[PDB]
């Protein structure tokens, strides 16, 4: 994948126009940090951005990984409902840095949990059914986009959905091709370790359950063991979450169809959720 091209003219950002701020996360692969970037959208403005940068030193593997991730992001292109690439610092004499949009409210599951006593179905800063269906609609749109670029997301879950201003949600993009988180996995993946876009439709149903439980853990008080997998195969499903509509629960069950080809597609979900948005609003 580091074999796809890197057009520096289009993507390269000067390191002296990045001012690094607080770390958002770290791991045995990289470090993600908040930064202020001047002129990253060509305009004479500062924008807060998110930067993924390598570790203190080398590894070739880790270098190729981040570099491949950059090229994938370029290859996929832009959509409102994914975390978009803004630029990169790849030239010699500094660390490899990949620069993406910053989502200032962080991950969706943590956020929803924080609004459990600030929620009203209809009627301040309160969450309402409109908001939850709007988020669901947005993620579907994001996944419809990834699908059209022939990606699967290995971990479609509320923790991997970030929230920006103006209620915009973005899939934090785990992005592989036609591919070969147990509570989020389709049964054909659990048993065959294989991921397709229809496997993501299953995970999206679990994500919907997360949204309409306001950030609860899936399969409450259930052991993820040999039984759980037997139960899922036989057709056992989660019960409705506390804040769901009937139609949203029906959609969850649709997404959890045993046969992958009987699950709706993301396009179908975008349509259906758009009508629920209009029926609510
Ligand atoms: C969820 O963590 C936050 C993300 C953000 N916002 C954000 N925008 C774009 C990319 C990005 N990457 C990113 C960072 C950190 C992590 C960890 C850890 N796992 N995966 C991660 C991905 N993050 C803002 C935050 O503060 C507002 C966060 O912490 C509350």
């Amino acid at each position: 994948c580091e074999r796809l091209p890197y057009d520096a003219s289009k993507w390269e950002f000067p390191r002296d126009r990045l001012n690094l701020g607080k770390p958002l996360g770290r791991g045995a692969f990289g470090q993600v940090i908040e930064a202020d970037a001047f002129g990253i959208d060509k305009t004479a403005t500062c924008r807060t951005v998110a930067v993924k940068m390598l570790k203190e030193g080398a590894t070739h593997s880790e270098h190729r990984a981040l570099m491949s991730e950059l090229k994938i992001l370029i290859h996929i292109g832009h959509h409102l409902n994914v975390v978009n690439l803004l630029g990169a610092c790849t030239k010699p004499g500094g660390p490899l840095m990949v620069i993406v949009e910053f989502c200032k409210f962080g991950n969706l599951s943590t956020y929803l949990r924080s609004k459990r006593n600030e929620f009203v179905p209809y009627k301040k800063d309160f969450l309402t059914l409109e908001h939850l269906i709007c988020y669901s609609f947005q993620v579907a749109k994001g996944m419809e986009f990834l699908a059209s670029r022939k990606c699967i997301h290995r971990d479609l879950a509320a923790r991997n959905i970030l929230l920006s201003e103006k209620n915009v949600v973005k899939i934090c993009d785990l992005a592989r091709d036609i591919y070969k988180p147990l509570k989020w996995m389709a049964p054909e993946t659990i048993f065959d370790r294989v991921y397709t876009i229809q496997s993501d439709v299953w995970s999206f149903g679990v994500l919907l359950w997360e949204i309409f439980s306001l950030g609860a853990s899936p399969y409450p008080g259930v052991k993820i063991d040999e039984e759980f997998c037997r139960r899922l195969k036989e057709g056992t499903r989660m019960r409705a979450p506390d804040y769901t509509t009937p139609e949203m629960y029906q959609t969850m069950l649709d997404c959890w169809h045993g046969e992958p080809s009987q699950r709706p597609t993301f396009s179908e979900l975008v349509e259906h959720l758009g009508n629920l948005l209009q029926a609510n609003a």
